[PDB]
């Protein structure tokens, strides 16, 4: 239960070391009760999970309450900026202020709605596929036309047509607890933890700014899928069938880079050979990555992490969740990985990205657990890659012993800026749209009779794509994507994309480097890593505007240094889609693709 405190600011300062004091202990459990559970799948263990977030929601009830109780009209003028935001949090209910029954069926929902993506199959006219790996793989490997289409629509009405009516009593639920908290709507809530009046705007003006980079990117792999499937599959002019970009989603575009090579006579970059030759297993590819941090003289992995990390898929038989992840347990004591690694290059890559995020966890540690969280949602993922950024380039491979030979033909420059285009390109309008989406569900100018029919207006308006089948409003394509059941913001995703190459920009300059920026590794950059531990170690204890000017001398995004990352790849795609007439985007908006002969027999 919560304490006994004075009611202005002097007090306030009381009541926050008691809330943070207290929380400590709450926390850990919450991520103490997950790790048992994401390591080792029971039942037993996924009903300790519960108890203890419920028990979580009660400290959240209880300390902000009583903080709503003393503080609520004159925390808003106060005097220390840091405490301002700190008792704004917590005066912030959220469901809580629900009535009881109500708050249980909140939280039913998010409890229905996340099963009901995780167990959605697609039966066969017969045994059924998965999300993962089964159908994730065929959106990948797959090259036929109406196989990808069953993957796709199979998915999409599995998943996205039972969470259609959950999600708008979901909506409307959620709605209702975030009002008492004295925003319009959740989405408000949720676009204030950027504190900026122009954010929406601010973000329009930088995908502004990027959009030639993708039209480009989309009528040059536009063409390549013409000659693959043909015209009666492909308009020239019309949006790309949303199936046909090697990902479910269309969130990125790597897993057709076999079919845009810029020069295949040119070798692939792939060390994972070489990494298998030279006896490298799990765990000498994060003493790897330890290295790479301690070389800028940032923190080492402590003993708790290697004590308790999972760096391999167990082999005692033990269900387990793979997907790489980094545990803060906000005692700063245990901070740990969960990943089924396995000895490729991009999972080298992944350790580096994953261990970003411990390093940031081992920089904050000593502050307040309410300020231990990046500078906004966008950090994390923007430090966790900027990082990848210098650990996928082949002067690092090399300096690591893993690329003996360092080629400087300016052709194979252009495959490895393609295959990232192909990664941070085109996401871009994705990481835009998902939450514009949700932020007009969440206004009432997306009503549940035009769910879909706004989805696919914005997945038509940014990505360029089409549904391969017909839709209406009975499907609820937006629900097939994992964050929306799991209601995970998303612009962050898009933040920290832009964000990353402002953090590579600086890093390299600080770090002396001279040359083409892709080409940058700051390895080994001792002033490369104060900046980056000046960033760190600030977490959310400062405006992320003043983080990021200190850092990168501009308060505010800027998609420049994105731009200039790939200038070079940029151009080779203006010449290649003036060289073919291409036409930049859809005009022919109506287009969708006809079913194949005789489907889905
Ligand atoms: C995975 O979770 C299960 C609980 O669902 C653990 O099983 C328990 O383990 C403790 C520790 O030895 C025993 O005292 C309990 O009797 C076990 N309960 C059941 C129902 O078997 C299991 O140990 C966990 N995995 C690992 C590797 O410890
Ligand atoms: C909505 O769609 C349902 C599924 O049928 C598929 O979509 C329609 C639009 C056609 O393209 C059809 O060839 C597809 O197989 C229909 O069963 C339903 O009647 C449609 N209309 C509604 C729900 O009002
Ligand atoms: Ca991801
Ligand atoms: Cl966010
Ligand atoms: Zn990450």
């Amino acid at each position: 239960q919560p304490g006994q405190f004075s009611a202005d600011e002097a007090g306030a300062q009381l009541f926050a070391q008691s809330y943070q004091s207290s929380a400590e202990q709450v926390l850990f459990q919450s991520v103490a009760a997950s790790w048992a559970h994401d390591t080792n799948i029971t039942a037993e263990n996924a009903r300790r999970q519960e108890e203890a977030a419920l028990l979580s929601q009660e400290f959240a009830e209880a300390w902000g309450q009583k903080a709503k109780e003393l503080y609520e009209p004159i925390w808003q003028q106060f005097t220390d900026p840091q405490l301002r935001r700190i008792i704004g949090a917590v005066r912030t209910l959220g469901s809580a202020n629900l009535p009881l029954a109500k708050r249980q069926q909140y939280n039913a929902l998010l409890s229905q709605m996340s099963r009901i993506y995780s167990t959605a199959k697609v039966c066969l006219p017969q045994t059924c596929w998965s999300l993962d790996p089964d159908l994730t793989n065929i959106l990948a490997s797959s090259r036929s036309y109406a196989m990808l289409l069953f993957a796709w629509e199979g998915w999409h009405n599995a998943a996205g047509i039972p969470l259609k009516p959950l999600y708008e009593d979901f909506t409307a639920l959620s709605n209702e607890a975030y009002k008492q908290d004295g925003f319009t709507d959740t989405g408000a809530y949720w676009r204030s933890w950027y504190n900026s009046p122009t954010f929406e705007d601010d973000l329009e003006h930088l995908y502004q700014q990027l959009e030639p980079l993708y039209l480009n990117l989309h009528a040059f792999v536009r063409r390549a899928l013409h000659r693959r499937y043909g015209d009666r599959y492909i308009n020239l002019r019309g949006p790309i069938p949303a199936h046909l970009l090697g990902d479910m989603w269309a969130q990125t575009w790597s897993n057709i880079y076999d079919m845009v090579v810029p020069f295949p006579d040119k070798p692939n970059l792939d060390v994972t050979s070489t990494m298998l030759q030279q006896g490298w297993q799990a765990t000498h590819m994060f003493r790897v990555a330890e290295e790479f941090f301690t070389s800028l003289e940032l923190s080492p992995m402590p003993p708790e992490f290697w004590e308790g990390s999972m760096l391999e898929k167990p082999a005692d038989g033990r269900e387990v969740v793979c997907h790489a992840s980094a545990w803060d347990f906000y005692n700063r004591k245990d901070f740990r990985i969960k990943q089924c690694t396995r000895v490729t290059m991009e999972q080298l890559v992944v350790v580096h990205h994953e261990m970003g995020h411990i390093q940031y966890f081992l920089q904050y540690k000593d502050l307040p657990v309410s300020l231990r969280e990046g500078a906004n949602p966008g950090f994390h993922e923007a430090i966790g890659d900027v990082l990848a950024l210098s650990v996928s380039t082949p002067e690092h491979l090399h300096k690591i012993g893993l690329l003996d030979r360092v080629t400087n033909d300016t052709e194979s420059d252009i495959n490895y800026l393609l295959k990232m285009a192909l990664d941070k390109i085109a996401f871009l309008p994705f990481g835009y749209l998902v939450d514009q989406w949700r932020w007009g569900v969440f206004s009432g100018r997306t009503p549940p009779s035009r769910y879909n029919f706004d989805w696919w207006y914005l997945r038509t308006k940014y990505q360029g794509i089409c549904p391969p089948v017909t839709r209406n409003e009975t499907h609820f394509d937006a629900g097939a994507k994992f964050h929306v059941p799991n209601v995970t913001p998303y612009i962050r995703y898009f933040v920290s994309f832009v964000l990353q190459f402002q953090f590579h920009e600086a890093l390299c300059k600080e770090a002396g480097y001279e040359g083409p920026l892709h080409q940058c590794d700051i390895y080994r950059s001792t002033k490369a890593g104060a900046k980056l531990r000046k960033v760190l170690r600030a977490g959310s204890s400062r405006p992320w505007q003043e983080v990021l000017k200190d850092m990168v001398g501009l308060d505010a995004l800027d998609a420049q240094p994105l731009l200039k990352y790939f200038q070079l790849v940029t151009q080779w795609l203006q010449e290649q889609n003036q060289q073919n007439g291409e036409v930049l985007g859809w005009p022919e908006y109506q287009w969708h693709p006809p079913l194949p002969d005789n489907y889905p027999e």
